[PDB]
């Protein structure tokens, strides 16, 4: 009879390789672990989405302010309406009667460059900006003359005279609540540059949570500035967006199935046929 | 030195037991093999996708008339234009910009219940009322009264003298290949009593791969029919469809990214907006 | 426009900027004196005021100052301190203005004789800038243009320090020759540095110590503000001597310089009870004219535009601003306001009356209590949905409001309201039939306007061939040909286009200010391109210059800056010019006509549009050379092409104030050179009757000479044999007469009018008017993304966040449409963050990780994960509250619900642990399940998933409640014994899958943080052993 | 009553945009047609998958041995064994008990850079090369220099004496069967510079299929050197093998669903945990 595995590596015979890392949850043990932090010391030490979303992707014990900004950030970003691209996949999923997880990851399957990568795109470009020391305006030239528009600024209907109020709230909370916003201090100038040229060339939601995230990593003190770069780098913005949309997905998803619609087919009129003559 | 669990499994001193079963490919070895097949001898066999499948599929040597059916089976399921669920999805998130791949799985998880599932609803509904010995006419007033319409059966334009020209391909090399078509012979006569009723009530193209996949799997020599009731079961059908229509996925992201199209927006127009007065 | 800067700001920035070799003196060496000032302070902030001697005299833009006696000189500290306060703060009267005295400026006194004064003057015409130089200047200086030395630098030449001491230092004394010069050379190199557009320094002194400027008037090109913002500083421009500034029109004028659209506002009599709400500047000029026509020049209040297509928000904060004013007094008679325009090419009335009536929704009450009544006159795109929302806030407040449209002459609504009416080489054809332009910038509602022209002139081609934008790749975009669906290319590069285009001659460039001068000098290195049409308003008059000798010099007719362009009816139109198609069917301009017309006005050649439809046969050909100063294309240009193209028959020409343009004209009919009959009005009357200097909304809508008046204008041509109209009243009837009187000759011969094609009614606009049905394909009720705020569920998002809900209550909004109580919300917070995450070894987590090794993507990583999510992981959330509600609405006890578990050979979902049992418990479920007994107000469904894990517990200890089955009856308790949710709902939720939303949403973060570690590990590709696998393929298949 | 917006289109009466073009099916209409072509011509011209293929992403009617080839590719890269990326996770996703779409997609999801994305890379690595002029040892030494590894470059034990019996087979057909292979000759030569060093980088099945595919899009006459560059761009590469392992992904799923495995979960000794201290 051969040797058992697992009672040869409990006398430690043999030597297996671990194939997998992790570092953000123990789930061995008599008590779960989020990043080094008991779950029952999570519940006394009163964070909530926020602090455990901290432990979760930065393995850190993030400050309630920034607990609470995350935690806005993902309730800004529930959702906005059905004629999205993912909303709107999410929908057809939903009345294709399909699934929850089906229908959700139909609709997330849209976030990317052109739905939902505004957050990381605004975040990346002004944080290059303010740490290559050019100044707002020779950034505003340098996008113009590259062809370029800037992330996070530009809005349908709002301008100046007409506050965002998504952007207000978020701006206020990081005013009365972040110790220092160097990059979002040089945002708002390139605001100000870009809506002298026309007004609704405001912040928007995306370039205001792109800049306050980079301002709450680099300057909470829980990272340093190359932690708050790769973390930047990975896309924990883009995780952000994703998870507060999520929430918004599913409701969607509940929604048609509690109004029990029937499988959709788009109208053959909104469709330009041209196919060759033949191939 | 603890010893290598490597060169202790290779003189056979310790048990680890496999996670893991498999039997369609078998990567390790000299030469790549499908289901107990060489690659090579794969391929001098002359089988095409249809052998390839077979092998991958059931483990089997199909029939060359067998794989031959399955090929028209994927070219006729291989697109049904861009107003479909499916296609809709990924179209969507193709001009989203997103990726081949997330465009087409965003397309594919449509195919369920509603769209996509009536080839293996079809095969089921026939397959059990052929196997109970009722009649046609008794399995049509048997669904008539248990509220549940025929799965497989009625068009929308095509129902006689102007056939499916998809059915007729299908049906015609079914009769002139298959030897036996017991299932086949049912749906028709299934199909004679649906169209006596109103005209349009034909066997569809859904209904009719059905049909015939099940009729070719219990009626060619290489399954029991314990076999072809399991692989029914678990999905073979569903598999044929979501094969077939990544074709034409495929092509819908490849003729999107082609045409340049830009981010979609569902009009407001289009959406019926019933919110409650204030929640 | 050129704005006249103070004395000391001139003075301050020539001290500052210029650079010369001479040694200029006192330096910043300058007092400034106000009713204000602490003399005390300012005689220890400038100590050189002890030092020597004194002159004063006034900063308020005053000139002619010495002849006045408005200045003195030779007087110490104590002599200015006598002299000021007799005249500081005191009545003066320079002409027919009168005002107080503000602002003084006290400098060194120069000893200086009178063979030391010198006049140096640079201002800027169109083909340069003129340095003139006297040698006996100051008092005695006399006529300036004809005994001083003149030297014209043209535009991109340079002035070398050579030829001045050639032209204009002829008369200059020798042992000053050299200094002089090279002052002379800093001085222009200052004035083009800086943007000055006239800059004037008399006297010029210059002792053995140096230079000195005693005095400089100096206008300058306010809008070149973002080319000089840092030279500039805070420039401020005084108002001319006899108005005072208002914060209004500071207001005003901020919000016209933060848009490409034109503001304009400035206050003449407070007082008055006429008030103006005028779109474009031609419009508001010729309404003004005729207010004061009918003697309305004293209660005349203020002179008002809006252009460019303001905003709603802009238009409805220049009402608001307008409203505020005419609401501070009080008038016996009551006050009007005149909400007046031409039928706009493509400001949106709709949006623009939007802003303005919801300023009279907000300003009601005083405008109720005033007596205000409105009249207005408008047309344009979407005019009817305009006049009728101000019809209805006519009614809906009680402001007497009498809303005309185009029917009504525009000139009428102003007799109405003042109580006088009853109230009801360059080529000559640059645009053909076969022409192909190239639009710079995304236009599409201009390029499909353009195509709508086309369609109905019968044209074989549309006019557009291509589009250029920089900002976006090579793509096509989707137009309508009538009702066929056609797409027109678009380009990111100038080159590319023209290269794939070779048959293209005209560009129409839609760029803004700052990139209009780029894009134009860019286009004319291409020698297709023809004419070039530039729309952008605000281009300063040197970059103008520029573009004007280039295109001068390439051949290049340019339709001039701050235009809406020309239209030739049956041929080609210029971007948005003669509005939307409805406007072009009811002026008949897809017809040729026999009237050719040349306005400044974009708003006044659509009115010239419908005049001439009315009146004549139609339209030849018009346009607009835009309001700048230097227009790429003149008056005389365009009229000399009319006279050289015989299809056209008569001449209308639109004149302004300001320029001497319209003499030539007069000098072309006078030489023989203009022989058709010519039609001409200029407008601009009311500035002769205007006791002060406004400037109007054009930026060359200014007389500097006296000859330069729109009354003299008239006049000289009325003499030089134009047919010139009693005012703009009467220029229809003067046409109209033209007409016919050419007509009963056989001069033209009208055709026959042929029905045009037909366009289909777009889709949106049948919408608006309710005239079509279209179902909706989709429903909604959770988030509603339009309007001014975002909405969850029937709650504002600023709602939600001073509700203080956090993710528990927008997701009880999102998810069941329901104000869920504080408890409930926080419980599903916990929830969320008892289910974040369980590890990696579970199968939704070991995906996730597998796909972010094979380097994917968060999304597609975590999708890879969640897909995961069902029966055998992540469902026994829901498993376990559909369990055990069908347990307990069945009435069965847990003992029977146990003993029918074990029977029906299912194990109890929910229950059972693999470590933790009792006196250890699972230390989740234990926090959510002491949370929900602390908080929750009846939880009938827990208790009985506690007695069901008493008996599985008294079978075997590790057969507790899970935290799936606690999560699962817990939320089955909220949901149907809180408040917010009946019976039926709860179960169809529960059904449909909300638990199922909580366990995915949950774990989403622990997949997202599994997919953040393993980029932050940087772990390679995953590969599974193969010791792991058992391969039990066939012998042989 | 308003007027019907449908016979408001059919007087042409109104104007509506169609949001969405296409030119790859035509669903409407008495026949189902393929890029112009009718479905039962397309069974009439005896093209299978590849024929349907062609028509679908590039619509074009592709010679029979461009569309034998295709059919070869696809089969080729049918399936690779369970210890792959996509193919674990599919496995995984089956066990625990999901479905056949969410199963398929789960393992799709994986197919990228780093797994599967090494057809495209190859042939846009080996047509740079190509199309810059530079010989075969300049672009060895470029890449070399450069610090990158040649995609479609390198095999794990077959070098020579014994190859992969794919590439063999795939290469065989393409001399025979191909008018010109001018980047298969390059690539050839790059092959023999790299055995030159050690017999194990030899041209792999997605360097051969790779730069095979570019040789039949810009050799066969079906498209301009502006079309096979654009679609290679756009990723029919990908689209190749994303559809061949698409028939492994969903004949793993169907093991195991036949073979009834239980839920995975990851053994705890195979990972290790390197969570901070307490955070
Ligand atoms: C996530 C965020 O907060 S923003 C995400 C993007 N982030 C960026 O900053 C991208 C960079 N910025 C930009 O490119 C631009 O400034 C933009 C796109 C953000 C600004 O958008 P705009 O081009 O001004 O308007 P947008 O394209 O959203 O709206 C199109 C028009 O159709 C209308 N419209 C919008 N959605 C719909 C709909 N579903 N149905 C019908 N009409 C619609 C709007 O009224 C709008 O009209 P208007 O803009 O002329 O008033
Ligand atoms: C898609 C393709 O055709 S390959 C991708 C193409 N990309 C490139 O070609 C780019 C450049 N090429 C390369 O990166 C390299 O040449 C590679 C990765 C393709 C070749 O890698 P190699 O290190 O030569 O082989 P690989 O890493 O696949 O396998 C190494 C060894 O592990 C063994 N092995 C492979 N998979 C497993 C498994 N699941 N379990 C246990 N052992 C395994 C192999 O037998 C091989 O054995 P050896 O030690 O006797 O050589
Ligand atoms: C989401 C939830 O709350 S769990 C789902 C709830 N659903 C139900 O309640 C359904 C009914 N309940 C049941 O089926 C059962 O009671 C279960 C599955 C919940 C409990 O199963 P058990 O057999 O007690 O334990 P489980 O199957 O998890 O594993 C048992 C052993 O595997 C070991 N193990 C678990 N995970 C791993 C891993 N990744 N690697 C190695 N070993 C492991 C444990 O150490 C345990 O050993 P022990 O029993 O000697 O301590
Ligand atoms: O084929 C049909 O007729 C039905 C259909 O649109 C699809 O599901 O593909
Ligand atoms: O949480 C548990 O105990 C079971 C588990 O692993 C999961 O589904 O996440």
């Amino acid at each position: 009879v051969p040797m058992d595995y697992s009672w040869a590596r409990e006398l430690g015979l043999i030597r297996k390789p671990a194939s997998f890392m992790t570092s953000i949850c123990d789930e061995r043990g008599q008590e779960l672990i989020y990043a080094g932090m008991p779950i029952t010391e999570v519940f006394k030490e009163e964070m909530g989405i926020g602090g455990v979303l901290g432990l979760l992707w930065f393995q850190k014990r993030l400050p309630k302010y920034s607990c609470q900004f995350i935690e806005m950030c993902l309730m800004v970003t529930a959702d906005h309406g059905p004629a999205v691209s993912g909303a709107h996949n999410t929908i057809i999923c939903a009345r294709a009667g399909k699934d929850l997880v089906s229908s959700l990851t139909s609709g997330l399957l849209t976030i990317g460059d052109r739905f939902g990568g505004a957050l990381d795109a605004a975040a990346k470009m002004f944080s290059k900006a303010f740490d290559s020391g050019i100044i707002p305006m020779e950034f505003v030239n340098k996008m113009k003359k590259e062809g370029k528009l800037i992330m996070g600024i530009g809005h349908r209907v709002k301008s100046i005279n007409n506050p965002d109020m998504r952007v207000q709230i978020l701006k206020d909370y990081v005013r009365q609540h972040f110790p220092a916003t160097p990059l979002l201090d040089y945002a708002l100038e390139v605001e100000k540059i870009t809506t002298s040229k026309k007004p609704n060339l405001i912040l928007n939601v995306a370039g205001l949570i792109g800049v306050a995230f980079v301002d709450m990593l680099r300057n909470c003190g829980s990272f340093t500035r190359e932690e708050a770069d790769e973390y930047i780098d990975i896309g924990a913005l883009n995780g952000i967006f994703v998870l507060g949309r999520s929430m918004g997905f599913i409701g969607h998803y509940l929604d048609q199935k509690r109004l029990k619609q029937g499988l959709y087919r788009h109208p053959w009129d909104d469709i330009s046929y041209v196919l060759p003559e033949h191939m």
